């Protein structure tokens, strides 16, 4: 079914890499997109394979980034037993536009 | 900043209108979106005025819908302590499809 | 750089397949999108989008829609010219949804 | 119905503002945008779409906006035809991001 997001904002920290079990990246930043008195929204994007490590090699805190995705949600356990409830973009492709 | 969503799904419950303190009516409901072995993805809906008043009456749980908004966060302190951070979609507008 | 499209509409004709010299499926409609916000007058508009599609999605959408199928379709906006030079825009559908069953 | 287009690019031009008879300014630009994704020859393509935008903003556009310019575009995708009839479709943009200060 239909799900696309896209989005302009600036990471808030610098992206992070890890490496899963599975022996593929996955990427994690959060993207803060001033809204269009200025608030902004805090979005956190996933991005995977050739695209996730891109982003840590060029993006940082700071980084002005567009962002192509869908829209998903996950749940799990947390490191006590409380549920969290996630809501987070995975990236198809992660435009690099300003510093 | 560019922030676009655009989703089709099915409402999980019914909507639930709100009044607000304001004076101003506040819609809610959950669109479920299966993604394109199936999962689905449940986003957080939210509609303001005139908007919100149509899902009232078209829409109800399983009702096939389109939303056009912005992806938006909040934070708040929950029943308890907790801080609970939250992401949502508020419709700009909101396409009834098929029941 | 960011392209992306989203659209809801119903097909004017029937979905009309080709094949590519290179073997690959080409899928056309042109979709029927109202506006959802009335114009100066007060009257509803539409507008006419025209879709491609590729490979093994073209079957699907050439057997399951028809003129009048409410689809919705997720894709980027592609713009070519070539000679009689004539200017085309249309959506190249990276997926697209068929809303009803028929 | 749903109707949405999202764009990061380039103007090819200067941007073109002019008045309708109504009163209300109408911004002209048209963007380049490449393609993410190579082709199957492996070089790299772009589109140019036609944007519109109205009223305050067509002013923006054109006081900060011009030919090179990386910008963003928010809005829906519209076709018109019109006599010598001509088949446009171009992007009438709800909102334009200028992602330069120049
Ligand atoms: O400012 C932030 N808010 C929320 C986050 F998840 C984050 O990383 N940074
Ligand atoms: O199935 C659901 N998951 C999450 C929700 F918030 C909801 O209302 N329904
Ligand atoms: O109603 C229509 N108007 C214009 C077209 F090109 C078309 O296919 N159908
Ligand atoms: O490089 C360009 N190609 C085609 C055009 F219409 C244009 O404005 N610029």
């Amino acid at each position: 079914m239909l799900n696309r997001v896209v989005l302009v904002g600036r990471l808030t920290k610098d992206p992070e890499l890890r490496s899963t079990p599975n022996g593929v990246n996955v990427g994690t930043f959060t993207l803060a997109v001033n809204r269009t008195e200025r608030e902004a929204d805090f979005i956190n994007v996933v991005v995977f394979k050739k695209q996730a490590e891109n982003v840590k090699n060029y993006l940082s805190k700071g980084s002005l980034a567009g962002v192509d995705g869908r829209l998903q949600t996950r749940n799990y356990e947390n490191k006590d037993g409380q549920r969290v409830f996630v809501t987070e973009v995975v990236a198809d492709s992660v435009q690099f536009l300003e510093p």
